[PDB]
This record gives C-alpha cells, structure tokens and sequence, in this order.
C-alpha cells in the first residue's frame, strides 16, 4: 500500500523521515520557484549494509540546465534524512510512502 | 487493467481525480504548445500515511530547458488533485488509470 | 512475451495500433534527423474508464533542447492511436508489443 | 539471472547481440569522448510480432544537448542488431544480459 | 532486503563493490561541487554472461549540459567496479544494496 | 562634448530624449535584474529624411539567451523616444549625450 | 547629417533603399516577436567596385541563440536592397541615413 | 594619447577614476574565473549634461550565457565610479585612458 | 570611396583579395544556411609590418553557439587571403571595398 | 599605415609585442580548434597613466558559450604583453599594427 510523500529542502535544515514494516520510494527532485541558478546537490541519509549510516547523492541540479531529476522509484528503508549538500534551495522532493 | 488518463492544467484549475482498487499512475508532465517560457511547477495533493493531505511537487518545467519530465509510473491513491503551483500554463499530464 | 515496436509520425499521418491479451508499451520518443528545430508534441488517443476515448500528451520535444524523451514503459491497451499534435517530425517511437 | 552487457558503435559498424529463454535489457545510451557534436540517432533491429524485422529508434542524441538517453530496462528478444542510423559515433550502450 | 549505496569516484580512483544472492542496483550518476565543466564518462566493471569481465559505460555527463543521469535501478551482479573513463569529477553515484 | 546618459524602460515607463549641435549616442541595451525571461524588443522613434517620424527596433533581448546588446555608438538626433515595443522590462540603456 | 532608418523584413519582401553624397549605415539586425526559431539570414545588395551588383550576407540570426546582431555602422552607398535570403522573419534592421 | 586602463570589481569594492583633457574609454566587461553564475549588472556613475551625477548600466552578464560584453570604446569623462549594481563578481573592466 | 564586398568559403573555395589607395574593411563573418554544427575558423593572410605575411584568426564560429561575429570594420591592405582554417562551410564574409 | 597582427596564446607562455608613433589595435579574440570547453581569460599588459605596467582582462571565453569576442579596435601603446590568465588554449588574437 502507498501514500503520497513530499518535502521541501531549505539550506541548513535536514528533513527527517522516520516512522513511529515500512519503505520509502523517491520519485522526482525539483528546484523551487525562488531557488538561485546555482548548483544544487541533494543528499540522502540512511544506513548501509554494514550497519552504519551514510550520505548519498541523489541529484545535482541547476535551474538553467536541469531543474528536475526523476529517480524512478528510489526506495530507502527508514529512517532517512534528506538535505541539500550545497545550494540555497528550496528543492522539492516527492515520491511515496510504501506501507505494511 | 489500465486506461489512458490525461489532464491539461493551467492557472486557476485544479484537476480533481476522484473515483466512486483504483490507482492513478502518472507518466509525463509536458508543457503545452502555448506555454510562455516561464517556470512551471506542477504539484499533486493527496493523503499521506497519517491521513492528512500533503501538497507535493511532481516537477519543475521550463520550455527552453526542459519541456517534459518523465515520472516513470508514479502511483497515487485517489482522490488526488493536480495543479500548477505557479505558471500561466498550460501543462499536460499523461498516465494510466489502474483498476481493481 | 515481447516484440520490438516502433513507428514514425509526421505532421499528418496518424499511426493506428490495433490487433485481433495484447499490450503496447512505449519506450522512447525521439526526433528524426529531418525534423526542424520547432516544438513537437506527440499525443496518444485511447480508451478511458468511461469507455470513451481520450487524447493524452506523451511528450513535448524540441531538437535544440530535448530531442529525446523516455517513458520507461508507458503501457496502453489497444487500440491506440499515435499522432503529432503539433510539429511535423519525422518523430520516432520505440517500444514493445506485449502479448497474451 | 543477469550479467553486464555493453557494446560500442560508430558510423558503419553494426553490433550483433545473439546467443545460440533469453533477453537483452538496454539501459543507457551515451556519446563517448571522441564524438563530434553532430546528431546521433541510435537504432535497433529485431523481430516484430508479424514476424518480419523492424528498425526502431532508441535515441536521438547530441553531445551539446543530450549526451545521454536512458531507456531504463528496454527489453528486446534476441537476436538483435544495434547501429547508428547516422552519426560518426562512438556511442556507448550499456545494459543487461538476462537469462532463463 | 535493501540497503542504501553510495560511491564517489575521482579521476584515477576506483570504487570496489563486493561481498562475502547479493545484487547491486544503481540509481543516479551525477557531478559534484568541484568537477570542471569538462566531459565525463562513467564506466562499470562487473562480469558478463560467459565469465569474462566487461567494462561498460553507465553514462556521459557534462556540468553545463547534463549534470545528472538517472539509470533507474540498473542491477549489476557483484563483485563490481565503478570508475571514470574520462573526466576527473568528483562524480557521485547513488543506488541500492539488494540482499538475499 | 561628451556626457554620460542612461535610462530605464518598463512598458509602464518611457523615455523622451529632448533638447529644449547635439547628439544622442547609444551604447548598450541591457536587461535589468528583475526582468522576466520574456522577449524584449527595445524601440526608438525619431525622424527619417522625408520628415515623418519612424519607429525602429534597436534590439531583441532574452535574459537566458542574450541579456546585453552593444550598439557601440548608435547616434540619434533629438527628439527621439526610446521605449519597450514588448516585454515589461526593465531594460537599461546607456550611452552618451554629445554636444556641439 | 544623420536621420533614423528602420525597416521590417519578411520572406518575399525586398526592401529598397533609394536616394532620388548620401550613405546608408546599418546598425542592428534583430528578429521580430513573431519570428519562429528557424535560422535566419539577412542579405544586402549594392554594386561592387567592378560595377556588377553583389549579394552579401549581413547576419545569420536564430531566436534561441542570437536574436540581435551589431554591424556597428556598416556603411553602404545607395542604391541598396536588403532582403531575407533565408527564414520567415520578421527581421528588423536599424541604422542611420547619412547626408552631405 | 592613451595608456592602458583596467580594474577588478566585487560587491565589496568600487573603483574611482578621477584625475587632476582627460578621457576614460571603456572596452570589455568580463566575469572572473571566480564569479558565480549569478546575474551581474555593472554600472558607471559620472555627470550628465544637466551636470548632476547619474548611475548608468554598462552591462548585464551571466557566466553561462554571456561572460563578456564589448562596449567598443565607450568614452566617459572623469571622475567616474564603476561598481557592481548586482552580483558579486569579480568582474573585470578593461579599456583606455586618454589624455589631452 | 566604398563598395560592397562579400565572400563565401568551404575547404576548397578560398578567397584572395588582390588588386592592380585601396583598402578592405571586413564587417561580418557568418555561417551559411546549410553548413554543419561543427566548429568553424576563418583566417586571413596578409603582410605584417615587416613585409612577411602572417596568418590571423578572424573568428571562431559554431551555429548553435554563435553563428555570427561582427568584426566592426577590420581594415586590411590588399593583397589579403581569406580561408576556412577548419569547419565545413559555407561561411559568408561581408565588409567593404574602400578606395583611395 | 597599418599591418595585420596575429598571435596564438598557450598556458604559461607570454607573447611579447614591441616594435624597435607605433600603436597596437586589437580586433578579435578567438578560441583555438583544440581548446578545452574550459573557461579562458585573456590578459594584456602595458603602462597606465602613472608609470607602472598593469594587467588587464580583454575577454573571458568559453567554447560552448562564447568562442569569439570582438574588441573592435582596442589600441594599446606598445610594448605590450599578451598572456592567458587561465586556459589551455590555443587562444588566437587578431588586430592591426598601426605605424607612424
């Protein structure tokens, strides 16, 4: 079963996705209306095989080159932390919350 | 069983997808032939796990950089509302209507 | 079971896809060396849930911007028609012919 | 079962995928280092449903516009031929070898 | 079962993925903060159907044109090596670690 | 003699170079920081030989294509009226006010 | 002694500049708002040193790449014809009409 | 009578060309290797006819669309200030310094 | 005393400007209607201050980057040689044949 | 009297121009056939009105953005130094040598 999901990433804020079973599918990554035409890199934080957490790069954006990146159903087992590694933002993210 | 689904969006229109075992899977978001070269942002509204409806960003389009965005089958459980978060319009949305 | 599928669209010549279950899965929609650097809109007409047929826009292409658009398997149940809403192509469409 | 696959093509060199259940799932198509900034139409030839051999376009690429098209799992039943409808090449095709 | 995966490749630096069913599903290939606006080719090395190892191109990137390529779940069987055939990045690679 | 001269143009605002000997030498026509990514056509109106005033196009600009156009001393004898044939601006004009 | 000089050119609409010393000094060639995004070539016709009349190319413009071009006072001796040897137009030509 | 002139600009600093005949002839306006891809508006401040100082826009720049702008010898009379109206540079201004 | 001057180039259609006081002022250098999107380079060969002929780059062109370049009245003393250092052509040269 | 000027510039060279009256008028700065699509910055060195030599930026170049920049008769009192502040090259320069 699935539910919509979305988050807005602003510079220096982490977006925590944890649930208090589940999986999280990432669809699109899009720059906001006010974002600066600078490089925007979006980082995701969740643990790897060997038990420890890590940061991965989902997408590298730029308004005048590539505003939106589609991941195709990138899923990560919660908890996951979404953040901008560089770039004012905002940067939108969407996908689905897969449950049960 | 899927059937073609489609909707055209533009300023002051909310396409309301409602059903009254039904799934709406989105494929493409493409700017209409009319569209000015301004930044378009398409968002979808629908419930999250907790039951509350969240506004979410499907994509950010701009005629001269990226007129179309492929979502690759983004499923959302109706009811769901689509619209332009900002941009004269028009913007086309394609996809499948999945049943039972 | 799959069979390669592809067609070419121009400014005037609709491609009809019928058989005599069967499924048509669209892959990528590209621009032909011929085509001008003008806005191309590939649309598809098929049946919706209320039995009536409808027109949906698969993609919007522009040679000097986005020559190729990929749909990652947009499945449509036949019959379906593939036409060029605007632009004159040649415009190529690949995909699979899924069967019973 | 899957194994990496890949091939390279330039202007008049076709490539032949063939074994002697089996499927070729194409992933990404991308211009390699020495490609001239000319148009690049990459195509495949394989059997359609009616039995004959059809030529189909996988992507239209241009080094300064779209150096890479991603088909994301486009499955074609061997035997299949890969070639440049036109363009000096090289053109890097990556994908998978799926087995019974 | 899935775990989050994320290498970082630089000019003559090589990433080495391996275990001790286990599958590797790549998601996005993208440029990082540094990376001068020069061509970029990311190639992968994992075994092919027969037994010999192949070098394959995952994508051709360029900062001023296309900073990100979404392979959308390109699964490769371990062990596997990711490297830049051209360019010098950094170039980030996200994906999943599929197990059992 | 040579004096500095500049103005601003925004549909909502026009310019009347009047000398109530003289010359108006135009240098650059450049898009203001807040201009939309729309098409801007700067127009100048003055006297031709035959005595009846005519409208002339000085430049055609687009922020993401060409923000500044240098006329390099396009001299015009007053009276003359600079104005935006289209685009809401603002467009800055710079140059010289030559005398005697 | 100089006066403003303009003119709007379209396919099949040669512009004749005739003076019944006198010199025509071309300033800017700029695409009109209607002008499609197809290549445009503006040519001018005045007689050469050896008597016979030549056709010369002034500028090659294209809306999405270079909407305006500064000739910077390219002076021709009348009579002279300005035409659009390529493209629909409209194309604007500004400049000065110098007199003795 | 000319001596090479030049100066660097950043949001931090201005430049004050004053001298105790003299003439300032500006040539090219260009972004430094360290300038970001933000919009850069360079302005000059010097007296007008009426005698009161005025701020004029010499050029709008953007690294990825128009790194350089050639003014072609825009002569201004000291004292003159050159500043970065918007953007942070560094931007370089070259030219000439003419004396009596 | 000026008269129109024009040229056209390809790898085998060069142009010698010789005469039997006299002066060639080059204006624009632009690519022609059907020449390929490859780099283009125009060089002119004429004697230097020490009598020996030098080879000089008039401009570097590329249809989708910059099809036209204005030299702005670049004067050279016959005999002069115009050629396409590289690039397919056609490549048009305009300017004026000055005399006495 | 004038003579053609020309020179190629590489990275960590220095092209000296001294005549042993005399003035150096610069025309077009253009990128060589094998320059990297990296950012180039051409510098010029000569005396300021106060005595000491000063470096100046003539033009910032980027192959896929601006391959050619036209200074349009930038006169410099030799001796003058012409170098590349940053860029592989080759970077061509053309102009005139004006004598006594």
């Amino acid at each position: 079963q699935n539910y919509l999901f979305g988050c807005e990433l602003k510079a220096d804020k982490d977006y925590h996705f944890k649930v208090d079973e589940h999986q999280l599918s990432l669809r699109t990554v899009s720059l906001g209306a006010g974002a600066k035409d600078e490089l925007h890199i979006v980082e995701a934080e969740a643990m790897n095989y060997e038990g420890s957490p890590i940061k991965v790069t989902l997408a590298t954006l730029k308004m005048s080159v590539q505003p939106t990146v589609s991941l195709g159903g990138f899923e990560i087992t919660p908890p996951v932390v979404l953040r901008l590694k560089c770039g004012s933002g905002p940067v939108h993210i969407s996908g689905q919350h897969l449950v049960a």
